[PDB]
C-alpha cells in the first residue's frame, strides 16, 4: 500500500521549499509544520494542511504527525553554525509522534560528513554535524523504517531525476541539487530499499 498522506518538517527551507512543490504535484497530500507561514509561498503547489508551530513542541509536532503514512525530516539551522539540539530535539519529538500515531517510516536529510571521514569536517560545521550525528543516532534507534539520506553539497541546479544514489558517500560528485534531493527524498516513500541505510544522492550537472 502506498504512502499518501506526508508531513514535511523543514519544508520553508531550501530543500524543503522544492520538496514540498514536487510532493504536491506528485499527488501527496501533504501538511507541513512551520514557525512563520510568510515562508511558504503563494504560487505554485500548496501543502493540503499547515500547522503553524516550532519542531521543538511536542504538542505541534504531534499534531503535525497524527495521521500520517510518512514523514520527511529537512531541519536546519540556515546560516546558523553556533551549537545546537535543534534537528535533534526536533526529531526526538518526531519519533515520539510517530509512535504515538502509528506512522513507521521517515526519510531524514543530514549530511554526508556522516560518511566520510569523520575527522575530515570543517571545523565551522562541527558543531552542525555534531547534531546531524545526534539527529541520526535518535533515528536510528528509534526502531523505525528510518532513510538516512546523507548528501554533499546542496547546489541550485534544475531538477534532474537522473542522479545516483550510493551507499558510501563515494559518487559521481560532491553536489547534489536541491531539486533532485528533494526528489530523491520523495522516492525514498515508495521504496523499501533504502530502510535502514545510509544513502549519497549525487550527480554532475
Ligand atoms: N547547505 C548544504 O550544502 C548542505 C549539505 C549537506 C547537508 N545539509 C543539511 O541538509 C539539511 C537541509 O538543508 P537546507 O539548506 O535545505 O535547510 P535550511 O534551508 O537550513 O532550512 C532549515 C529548515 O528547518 C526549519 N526549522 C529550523 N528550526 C526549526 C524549528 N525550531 N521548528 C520548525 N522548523 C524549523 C527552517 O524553518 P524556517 O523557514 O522557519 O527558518 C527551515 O524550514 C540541513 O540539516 C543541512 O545542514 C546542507
Amino acid at each position: 500500500m502506498a504512502v499518501k498522506k506526508i508531513a514535511i518538517f523543514g519544508a520553508t527551507g531550501q530543500t524543503g521549499l522544492t520538496t514540498l512543490a514536487q510532493a504536491v504535484q506528485a499527488g501527496y497530500e501533504v501538511t507541513v509544520l512551520v514557525r512563520d507561514s510568510s515562508r511558504l509561498p503563494s504560487e505554485g503547489p500548496r501543502p493540503a494542511h499547515v500547522v503553524v508551530g516550532d519542531v521543538l513542541q511536542a504538542a505541534d509536532v504531534d499534531k503535525t504527525v497524527a495521521g500520517q503514512d510518512a514523514v520527511i525530516v529537512l531541519l536546519g539551522t540556515r546560516n546558523d553554525l553556533s551549537p545546537t539540539t535543534v534537528m535533534s530535539e526536533g526529531a526526538r519529538n518526531i519519533v515520539a509522534a510517530m509512535k504515538a500515531h502509528g506512522v513507521d517510516k521517515v526519510v531524514a536529510c543530514t549530511s554526508a560528513f556522516l560518511l566520510w571521514d569523520p575527522t575530515k569536517v570543517p571545523p565551522r560545521l562541527q558543531a552542525v554535524t555534531d547534531d546531524h550525528i545526534r539527529m541520526h543516532k535518535v533515528l536510528r534507534e528509534s526502531g523505525l523504517k528510518y532513510v538516512a539520506v546523507m548528501p554533499p553539497h546542496i547546489g541550485d541546479q534544475p531538477l534532474t531525476g537522473a542522479y545516483t544514489v550510493t551507499l558510501d558517500g563515494r559518487g559521481p560528485s560532491r553536489v547534489i541539487s536541491k531539486h533532485d534531493l528533494g526528489h530523491f527524498m520523495l522516492r525514498c516513500l515508495t521504496t523499501d530499499e533504502y530502510d535502514g541505510h545510509s544513502t549519497y544522492p549525487s550527480h554532475q550537472y
